[PDB]
């Protein structure tokens, strides 16, 4: 089973290329929600999974990003250590009131943020397209051909690995087939 | 060389002090609990030689945790009381925070109490039982000490098996074993062996 799962904000469920750090003003544009994000989630609140989104931005600027899935998923309490130590994560657990590690999930596409998951002794699972890595917009990202789509996914794909990430996919509508081979994988004796 | 230890974290009552656990059977403090348990003294000047990062946890009233851990103080930690209690892997999790753990990995919680284990294993650390002095043995040092080498053994015996059916890593019969205890589960780790 799976106890948690836990998400980034910006970059992740919301803000394709993470793009609101980018600047100190809010931008509209922003808060919306990244390719297959809107059904994944409303797969999770169907399921009853606990779940809560972990950022670092100031709350200025992830207020209106939130909004969209503030009726879907409570902000975990920031910690005062921040990433990568793993404090975000276990609070964020804590919130939940989750009863054990064993079988929690990360989700983000920031190597910081995936570095606390790490640390704190989660499952991860890495985000090809929509994070830091990639740091375009929806309207840039489309505007690249295949190959450069290919090539930009491919890229952050192996520096999420290289950074210990269990799982890596390219958007969340892969989430519940991701999670699966998590839950194939720990039916054969793996942990994080 | 051998894996090594980020952080260990102790139960207070029935681990470090307070052999029996007798602390739980009055509601004020009670200067011969402070006694530290068989060992201790050994294993603790090892660790804090070493500069092992250790903190100790307990459930006990402030009233009564605060005078045990006079034998520890001068330089553990005391974990913040969290407010989602044991089984809750909260208790495990804040100790870390509060000695500045970068990882969970390799980690490791010694206690006589299941309840307590139990966050440990919940919280997803290594797990280190201890045998004579927990609260399943429940005999003050005066009660275990007037028992025979016969009524010692089966009462080890019992305990050792409660706290590996838990699921806990390693038991030990007292914190003199604890040295050794910690090196052989470096070598499991070197195997490959996760909590
Ligand atoms: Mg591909």
């Amino acid at each position: 089973t799976f106890p948690a799962l836990l998400f980034g904000l910006s970059g992740c469920l919301v803000d394709f290329g993470a793009q609101a750090a980018t600047s100190d003003t809010p931008d509209d544009e922003h808060a919306q929600l990244t390719p297959g994000a809107q059904n994944a989630l409303k797969a999770l609140r169907d399921q009853g999974m606990p779940c809560a989104w972990i950022d670092e931005l100031p709350e200025a600027l992830s207020t209106p990003l939130a909004a969209p899935v503030n009726d879907w998923m409570i902000a975990a309490p920031r910690p005062t250590a921040g990433w990568p130590q793993p404090d975000a994560c276990w609070m964020a657990l804590m919130a939940l009131n989750v009863s054990q590690l064993e079988g929690c999930v990360l989700i983000s596409g920031d190597p910081r943020l995936l570095q606390s998951g790490l640390n704190a002794g989660l499952w991860t699972i890495g985000l090809a397209s929509c994070g830091p890595l990639c740091g375009l917009s929806p309207s840039q990202w489309q505007a690249l051909n295949n190959a450069e789509r290919e090539q930009r996914r491919a890229q952050a794909t192996l520096k999420l690995y290289s950074l210990g990430v269990h799982s890596v996919i390219d958007h969340l509508g892969e989430l519940e087939s991701c999670l699966a081979d998590i839950a194939l994988r720990r039916s054969k004796g793996e942990k994080p």
